[PDB]
């Protein structure tokens, strides 16, 4: 809402303060990575 | 009335001091307001 303004009954987060204070906003998960690097032919051999 | 005056019998609030200790002077009532406002319209809302 917006005071002594015709406006009022908005949707969607607005953009003059939208940090509540609150340092952060977190979001968990898994996270998958398949990822490939060139490997040498040698099976012992770890490219990291 | 006043004593040991010769203006005695004065009528009405003096310009002196109506506090005497009295907490307060409480005058309850109501009020209606017919107001012609503008910021009352829930009509032009944007769709969404």
């Amino acid at each position: 809402k917006l005071t002594r303004t015709r406006l009022d009954r908005l949707y969607g987060l607005p953009a003059a303060d939208p940090n509540n204070g609150k340092e952060y906003y977190e979001i968990a998960g898994r996270f998958s990575l398949i990822s490939l690097v060139p490997s040498n032919d040698d099976y012992q051999t770890p490219i990291a």
